[PDB]
């Protein structure tokens, strides 16, 4: 279906859910919480989503958006992910999980139902992923289909990156680019059809989680989907 | 192999190679030249290509640019290409050819080795191409193998809009999305496996060509290639 917004910065939320953990705060998205003291809170997990649900048949989309992600140790955990799920999609577990996953099920493909790109962290032991911080495409499932190695340089910059993704409904291909001011860019590209994996409705949005000594936030973001009738 | 380059304007042009009608104007690439009236030549065409070539086995890459099509008239003719051939490729047919193919071989891909992002503004009849201006995806032929309506709107905006082209180097996936402020996104992905194309070395760049009441011209560009190694 036709559907399309536009925030250059979060002055407003008016479209925005906020769950879990993330709330409007300094005119961005924070994904997950911080204290009084401003020191991120450990095993929490936020989604920030559009809150209007749209349909993936016969469509193509282009969704931009840019983030920061502010680190307080070289040891910050766990990442965020932009996502797409059904609308009664909840925020999941918080750590490794990027609060799009349940333990019990997280690498079993037929128990999920969500697609995402992730910007990881924290390098998880407990299931399959790169032995350094990568950016993945996620399909319903913990463990990336698709991953590419994500510079420390790139993660600790404390620049606004963007972030481009977008899918060929023709193709079936979901692709995301990554890039950093005067820093490294990223490409990813997947073969993988959304309108079968959704064929009702969907909610596009952000997902994020600790972890430790990190938050994630969404400085702005715009969508369109258009037919490809 | 890795090429990164960063023209943030082109009021310098050190290192790009220009042939044919294209020329350095007012710190851009003009791809097709103007007469002492300020008005588009007729049946011209032009390329602007970076002078160093590159590989592309087990290669990633992105590529950004802005530009602008002013028209002088409802009916401009015939479009610009961002492209990849081997680096002798030389400056080929004027009108719907884009600069990039030459009449008696244009649709036969066994014949041509040329991978082009093309912005087509002239429907042709003399060849199959949709009824409408379109953003293309060519592989070795000026028949598109993935297409997509553009809008006139965005065409006639007057507009600095943005393509950005990445190359997948592990799941062989060229794509492209095209922005204008306030204006139209456009996404195209396709298979292609571009070192299978292209043993060699390669150069990547600008291809337009008239036609009539039309100029192309390239705002600024920005390379980075990776290996996937
Ligand atoms: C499985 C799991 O969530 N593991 C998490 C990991 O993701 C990270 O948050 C880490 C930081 O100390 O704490 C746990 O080990
Ligand atoms: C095959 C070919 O190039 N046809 C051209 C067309 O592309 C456009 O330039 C037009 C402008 O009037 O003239 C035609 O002759
Ligand atoms: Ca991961
Ligand atoms: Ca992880
Ligand atoms: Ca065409
Ligand atoms: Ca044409």
């Amino acid at each position: 279906s036709e559907l399309s917004f536009n925030y250059p910065n979060f002055q407003s939320v008016e479209d925005i859910t906020f769950q879990g953990g993330a709330s409007p705060r300094n005119e961005t998205l924070q994904l997950t919480p911080t204290d009084s003291n401003g020191i991120p809170i450990r095993q929490r997990a936020g989604h920030a989503v559009y809150s209007q649900p749209f349909q993936l048949r016969d469509t193509s989309f282009y969704t931009t958006f840019t983030f920061v992600i502010r680190t307080t140790s070289n040891s910050p955990a766990d990442g965020f992910a932009i996502f797409i799920a059904p609308p009664d999609f909840p925020v999941k577990r918080y750590g490794g999980y990027l609060g799009l996953f349940e333990p019990n099920t997280a690498t079993n493909t037929s128990a999920n139902k969500v697609v995402a790109v992730e910007f990881d962290t924290w390098v998880n032991t407990e299931w399959k992923e790169p032995r350094y911080r990568h950016i993945g495409i996620d399909v319903n499932s913990i463990v990336s289909v698709r991953v590419t190695r994500w510079q420390d340089k790139d993660v600790f910059s404390r620049s606004i990156a963007t972030a481009h993704v977008g899918y060929d409904g023709i193709s079936k291909i979901l692709t995301a680019f990554v890039t950093y001011p005067d820093g490294g860019n990223y490409v990813l590209s997947h073969v993988v059809d959304l309108a079968e994996i959704f064929p009702g409705d969907v909610r596009i949005g952000f997902s994020g989680a600790t972890g430790q000594y990190e938050t994630q936030y969404i400085h702005s973001w715009s969508f369109s989907s258009t037919s490809t009738n």
